[PDB]
């Protein structure tokens, strides 16, 4: 229907919101877009799915997500992936790794604060309906 259209329309408002006050957020320069081949050639080789905050957006654009569960996802393999790439006790990996939670714990957070329980529960009507 036109008002489920809507519904959608208003996630994707919100959405590129979020994204853009992290993307903004001097902490998660590392996270906005994806690595180079130039400076990691074995990142691709170890990391399965790459994900990025530019990425993200794009994402929102093509209309990927209809739920804030299915956006969580890729903000939760942004953290994971960063983990998982750079878990040596030396001080370059641990700072990686706590931009990467604060990131994680950052999203969560605002979504916490910001969105409503039944708007998210709408969409998951509409989607399972589908
Ligand atoms: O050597 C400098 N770089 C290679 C990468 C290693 C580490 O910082 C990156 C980018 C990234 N993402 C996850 N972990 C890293 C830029
Ligand atoms: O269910 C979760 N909630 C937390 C709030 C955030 C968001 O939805 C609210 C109420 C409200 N008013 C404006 N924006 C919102 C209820």
């Amino acid at each position: 229907s036109m008002q489920e259209e809507d519904t959608f329309r208003e996630l994707r408002i919100f959405l590129r919101n979020v994204t853009h006050r992290l993307a903004i957020d001097k902490r998660f320069r590392v996270f906005t877009k994806p690595v180079d081949p130039d400076e990691v050639p074995d990142y691709r080789t170890v990391i399965k799915e790459p994900m990025d905050l530019s990425s993200v957006i794009s994402k929102i654009d093509l209309h990927k997500y209809l739920t804030v569960k299915d956006y969580l996802r890729d903000i939760d393999l942004i953290c994971s992936n960063a983990l998982e790439y750079n878990p040596d006790r030396d001080p370059g990996d641990r700072l990686i790794r706590h931009r990467a939670c604060a990131l994680r714990d950052t999203a969560y957070a605002i979504i916490k604060e910001e969105l409503d329980e039944d708007f998210e529960q709408l969409c998951e009507e509409i989607q399972e309906s589908r």
